[PDB]
């Protein structure tokens, strides 16, 4: 039970509020620094990971001070930020709504530390399923898996959608200089047929192994997705012993896998307590696994692990991810800004925004709090972002010269995989990376558009505010571990949004309603009549629809 | 010289912040359809192309009626909407702060209308780079245009970024289905070191063929990129001579092709009055051209053209792209919502909201008006969105329960490229199109959850409240002629969103400023000396860089 109702109603809120009005709607970050000859020492902190490799996490261009930053402290106090994270580390069922734990972390324990649900230690049976991933994606890279015509496997296919697709995307990709020439990784998710079509099209079913990624195993998109892939299988290799060869599930289904034709032999298990968007570190990651090789994944799942520790035993104010989190709502909710831009800049990282938008807003986008009460406030920011530079010089446009606050995340690694040219890339990336924060900080005045040739009604038009908010994230280079810290990283910004909220982050009730919204409409499409059972724009809709298909 | 300030003089628009205050902020969309039988009639429209396809509109699912519609028309009228929409069809230069005209819709002008810039016909102009297109894209697809050891050319390279860039990628990807096997296409735009080292590490320099794209050819990281490109080629082609047969450029700047060492011969050139965002449908294109064919680019500007045709001469009541500008002034100006998601239900459609948000936030992020006067109102949205299904498992979860208004557009196709196991999966696909607008307006309330076995305080959680607005767009066929017209559609929505606001679309000052930021700290990486010259946090992140760089 919740030890309060609204985020209302903690006492900090409204100081926050008068903070706000007096300080923050008009905060001069180019005062700041001029007031503070040492802010960015103060509003900057060094991340040190397990593998004694450093990430810079710069938050002093932000519209913050030490009045600021210490009552957003105090909020988190009050919220009870500290109770709740500890409770989720004991394994107790802070998931309220659908009366499970949360525990990603223990997926990533790989010190072995107690970590009980239900009284009962999970740590070896999370071990467990990552020997057998060891096992059987090192079979797979070593060629000693082989199909049914007796040839190495040449590529690797997941199918699953949502949490089950986005986390083997994103770290796949973000990880890619870390694959082998010849085995390649593709993934199935979209319903839509296109998605089947085109991935297989160039395929071997000799060479292809799939993974049904699937927590329920019982999701339509995915079966009905596996079972094309099964039918394509089939129409070369002919009969269902097979099958073992080639298909392979991730699941906390095992019933449902069996009965779907998969050996329980090829099930790599997980449990209720792993939600979708909080997945890729167990059984759903297989196919970073086999990418990549079994021991970059560990080294992933470490660079997790060091980030929790971080998250668990370090005080408030100079916790990483809770002042991510506690600046968070400074924007979100005392300046009404409804939008958080991440831009890596590193293309590399190119699908790590998409994979964060999943993260945060099917976390946080909740209107009901752990008091069962309806929220009078905000929750949940809208999440975005594309590469850089390429984002320069499009939406950046708006970012510096727009409306909106857009409280905007940089990431930048000092060292690239690829360093052609004796890094000339790599310093000229680099130099846009702190060109672009210094610009959207200092803007550019009347006075000095005017000095730059500009003259009559043209001048507004080239002038820039400034004091656009940026963090700066600057590690030595993306590596696994690197990786896993930033994940982590945003994982538990999240949460200490969603405690200050007093929102369950954890359960999805808009995504499970879409999971059993379509089958109504799905029987009416199996004829060509005219339907009128529902309102007239969803009739209208169908209707057309049924007068233009195939 | 502008007829009016700011978008606040305008008497209209103190009129609609009565109608929001009075039936606009509580709009129930149920009601609505309750109490007028023919509403999916009166607020739907079908865009007959020229080729007699057809596309529905349906925007019935927003928060509109009669009233509020006549009254943003009125608003429209009064902003001159369509005088400035004549200016710009007559070749005016309503790029005010760089003194251009505006002249995208000439660049599909395939009726041969006469189309002035500084009172001189571009017909001909326009047609005679078609023309070159067409003969330069038929010889690479038919094998007569060889590469230098003399064999067919099987891979594409455009070099560009932002409007250079994103134009040709969603684009080819949207269309892929019109592409022939064995002939590629690949994209390189990050500065990032590896984006070239990662598309050139298959490719074959005796078979790969570049197209260098860039309106100014002076852009830093697509210089660089294609001096890499060069270098890459050179290491194989060892003779400066084999370039003319690997190297194109599109460009309106001949004399920096020329002194790049690419010969004038092969420059596809456009004019300074079509804007990057705006430019897939020049030279800029020519990727699209060669992957699918010149006659299936041609009709994808003849889609534009009709679109156009549309926007130039019907009233503005039933004016469909300006019927989208006007329901996002409504939102964004007087609701507050900040964003507006666009959603593909379409796997090749993949890349479709990231080209529209260039298209609109780069518009449309402006804080000035054509008065050159400061804004005091809201200005361009946020523009974002992945393809559904997969949506529908991560980011709805916000859009259905969150606490902010998110206007959404909704696209599907009735009929697939790939319409695999007798449609199956396109009728699964379309099922979950209308089932989700439709959850988004009904909602689900207290009742109907306890109904479904819900008690106590779980109950709040999975409650629905509807009338959350949809745009629904259903095209028979995503043709090229189809994707032509959606993205004049929007570009004609831009349009209308600008002109109401009364700011300049066709500039983009802040990522103008963008391309000269670097070049100070770039110099200033070139050796590892602690910098002392800007802000504290702009020299800690540069010099913690020289710390950690290779
Ligand atoms: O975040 C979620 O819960 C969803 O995106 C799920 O991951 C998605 O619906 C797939 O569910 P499952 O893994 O059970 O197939
Ligand atoms: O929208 C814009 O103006 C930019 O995205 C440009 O397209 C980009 O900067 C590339 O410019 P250019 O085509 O001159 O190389
Ligand atoms: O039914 C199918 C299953 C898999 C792939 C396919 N590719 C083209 C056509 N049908 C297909
Ligand atoms: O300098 C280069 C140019 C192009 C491609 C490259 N790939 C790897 C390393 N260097 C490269």
């Amino acid at each position: 039970m919740a030890s309060f109702k609204l985020a209302t109603d903690l006492p900090e809120w409204k100081k926050l509020e008068e903070t706000y009005k007096s300080v923050g709607e008009k905060f001069s970050v180019r005062d700041a620094f001029a007031k503070d000859p040492k802010r960015f020492e103060e509003f900057s902190w060094i991340y040190k990971n397990y593998d004694d490799s450093k990430i810079l996490f710069d938050f002093s261009k932000n519209l913050v001070n030490k009045e600021i930053l210490d009552q957003l402290v105090t909020l988190a106090k009050e919220a009870g930020v500290e109770k709740l994270r500890d409770a989720m580390f004991a394994g107790d069922h802070i998931n309220t709504t659908e009366d499970r734990a949360v525990y990603h972390v223990a997926l990533r324990n790989r010190a072995l530390r107690k970590m009980p649900v239900d009284g009962k230690d999970t740590a070896q049976e999370v071990d467990d399923v990552l020997k057998h991933m060891k096992e059987f994606s090192d079979s797979i890279r070593d060629g000693s898996w082989t199909g049914y015509t007796g040839k190495s496997i040449t590529d690797v296919v997941n199918i699953g959608i949502g949490g089950s697709d986005l986390g083997p995307v994103m770290v796949t990709e973000a990880l890619k200089a870390y694959s082998k020439p010849g085995l390649n990784v593709h993934f199935i998710s979209n319903i839509d047929g296109t998605h089947t079509a085109e991935t297989l099209k160039n395929l071997n079913p000799e060479t292809t192994l799939f993974l049904i990624a699937s927590k329920t195993f019982t999701t339509a998109e995915t079966i009905t997705n596996a079972t094309s892939a099964k039918n394509w299988f089939l129409a070369t290799a002919k009969d269902s012993k097979h099958i073992a060869k080639h298909f392979a599930a991730l699941s906390t289904n095992e019933k449902e896998v069996v009965a779907f034709g998969i050996d329980a032999k090829n099930m790599f298990g997980f449990e209720s307590w792993v939600g979708g968007r909080y997945s890729v570190w167990s059984a759903i990651g297989l196919s970073v696994a086999i990418y990549i090789g079994f021991e970059n994944f560990n080294d992933f799942l470490k660079g997790a692990e060091a980030m929790d520790q971080h998250f668990l035993t370090t005080p408030l104010e100079n916790n990483i991810p809770v002042i991510g989190g506690l600046l968070s709502v400074w924007y979100n909710n005392f300046f009404g800004a409804q939008t958080h831009l991440v831009v890596p800049f590193d293309q590399y990282l190119h699908r790590f925004p998409a994979y964060l938008q999943q993260l945060s807003m099917e976390s946080n986008g909740k209107s009901v709090t752990r008091a069962n009460v309806f929220t009078n406030y905000q929750t949940g920011t809208i999440l975005f972002g594309e590469p850089a530079t390429n984002a320069q010089h499009s939406f950046f446009q708006l970012v510096h010269q727009g409306t909106k606050l857009i409280p905007a995340d940089f990431i930048l690694a000092a060292q690239s995989h690829n360093p052609i040219e004796k890094n000339l890339h790599q310093r000229m990336l680099a130099s846009n990376f702190f060109a672009q924060s210094e610009a959207l900080m200092v803007g550019k005045d009347e006075a000095k558009v005017k000095a730059e040739g500009a003259t009559g009604g043209l001048v507004p038009h080239k002038e820039f505010s400034g004091n656009r908010p940026t963090t700066s994230i600057l590690a030595q280079k993306i590596t696994p571990a690197t990786l896993g810290s930033l994940i982590a990283y945003y994982e538990h910004l999240t949460f200490t949004e969603g405690a200050i909220w007093n929102i369950n982050s954890f359960d999805q009730w808009g995504v499970e309603l879409g999971k059993v919204l379509a089958k109504v409409i799905g029987k009416e499409l199996d004829d060509k009549k005219a339907v009128a059972t529902h309102d007239a724009s969803t009739n209208g809709l169908i209707n057309q629809f049924k007068e233009w298909e195939e």
